[PDB]
């Protein structure tokens, strides 16, 4: 309903005509703009006392198909420091051929133990529909995951884990207006998980597909935009403040998300409640920050809350940046992916993450990672 800012027009009106101007001038502008006005600033990268502890390693998980590691990523040296728990499945066929496996990495909503029924994972399997682990493994990809609540609660009435506590305490009684919220913390945790993958000799951290569904897809996008080590970015039905254009004011709006989830974004993002016309950015520019690395955005046909048309139109509005790198986006009809390095599909049915979503993502990763 409101015109989108041009990703190729700088803050001073200069037109960006090449990928070198983009990477060196326009990219840092937009990152700062999304930091200040939407997600909050990421206040640290790698902490100096980060410690990796492999707590379990099972060489014959899932009937022999995968090696399974559970890893404590602790962010201080004191063994009582805050930490997150990474679960990693590696396909044993890939290990057997002395290859480092490409990886699908994403946060989960209900706990590492919910991604598969595997009773050794430290409500089991109750989220299996969104996590076809054996099929990903059979296709030759490792699967790495961390529970989002290790880093920050999902609901505003959630319990704090040690990492959320540490950040909560650091925020005193109130956050600064440009301080990060849950999506920024979630994105940061994905980059710390990638830090671990760099050290694990079973996996190729240069071939990591960072994915997320819904709120954790907001986080995957923000992680991929800030951290260009990620090889490929997948946003499944991330909706408002993820891939959907805020200025379309369709489905969930800025005021609605900030009201129900006041810890997800920066306080500054609340200044755009029922004022999306004033946003100096929109989500097509977040998609653009992933270029030239491959980016997959997908919708569900009945998921009006997420604004599927707004998600597709953000992909289209980001395409000119991808075209600076000679990549192509979508030219769509249901169940027909479209686009080259910048890809979109919309499937029938409700909000969710299905076998067909993953079939499309696996084929995408095959093209770019295998
Ligand atoms: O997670 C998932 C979704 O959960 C809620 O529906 C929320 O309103 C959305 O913004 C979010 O993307
Ligand atoms: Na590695
Ligand atoms: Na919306």
């Amino acid at each position: 309903a409101y015109t989108l800012p041009d990703p190729l027009v700088g803050a001073d009106g200069t037109r960006v005509h090449d990928r070198a101007t983009w990477q060196h001038r326009r990219r840092p502008e937009l990152l700062q703009l999304f930091a200040r006005e939407v997600y909050g600033r990421t206040p640290l990268g790698r902490p100096e006392g980060m410690v990796f502890k492999v707590t379990t390693m099972e060489h014959a998980a899932l009937g022999g198909a995968a090696t399974r590691k559970e890893v404590t990523v602790r962010f201080g040296r004191d063994p009582n420091a805050p930490s997150m728990q990474l679960l990693l499945y590696v396909p044993n066929a890939v290990i057997a051929r002395a290859e480092r496996a490409p990886v699908f990495l994403g946060l989960n909503f209900y706990g590492n133990h919910t991604v598969h029924t595997d009773p050794a994972i430290a409500a089991r399997g109750s989220d299996a529909q969104k996590w076809p682990v054996e099929q990903i493994l059979a296709r030759g990809y490792a699967v790495a995951t961390v529970y989002c609540g290790d880093l920050c609660p999902d609901r505003p009435d959630g319990l704090n884990a040690s990492v959320a506590s540490w950040l909560d305490a650091a925020a005193g009684d109130q956050r600064a207006p440009d301080a990060w919220g849950a999506i920024g913390v979630w994105a940061w945790g994905l980059s710390r998980a990638l830090d671990y993958l760099e050290t694990d000799p079973l996996v190729d951290a240069s071939r990591v597909a960072v994915h997320g569904h819904s709120a954790l897809g907001k986080a995957a996008l923000w992680a991929g935009a800030q951290d260009d080590r990620f090889a490929l970015v997948i946003s499944n039905e991330s909706g408002c403040g993820g891939a959907a254009l805020s200025k379309r004011i369709h489905g969930e709006t800025v005021a609605r998300i900030n009201t129900v989830f006041p810890h997800w974004f920066a306080r500054n993002f609340r200044r755009y409640d029922d004022h999306e016309e004033a946003l100096p950015v929109d989500q097509h520019e977040l998609l653009a920050l992933v270029a030239p690395r491959p980016l997959y955005v997908a919708s569900a046909e009945d998921d009006d809350w997420a604004d599927p048309r707004g998600e597709f139109l953000a992909v289209k509005a980001a395409e000119p940046v991808f075209r600076l790198f000679g990549q192509t986006g979508p030219s769509p009809r249901v169940n027909e992916p479209s686009g080259g390095a910048l890809r979109y599909h919309i499937r029938p049915g409700p909000h969710g993450m299905t076998a067909q979503d993953w079939a499309f993502y696996l084929a995408f990763a095959d093209e770019w990672l295998k």
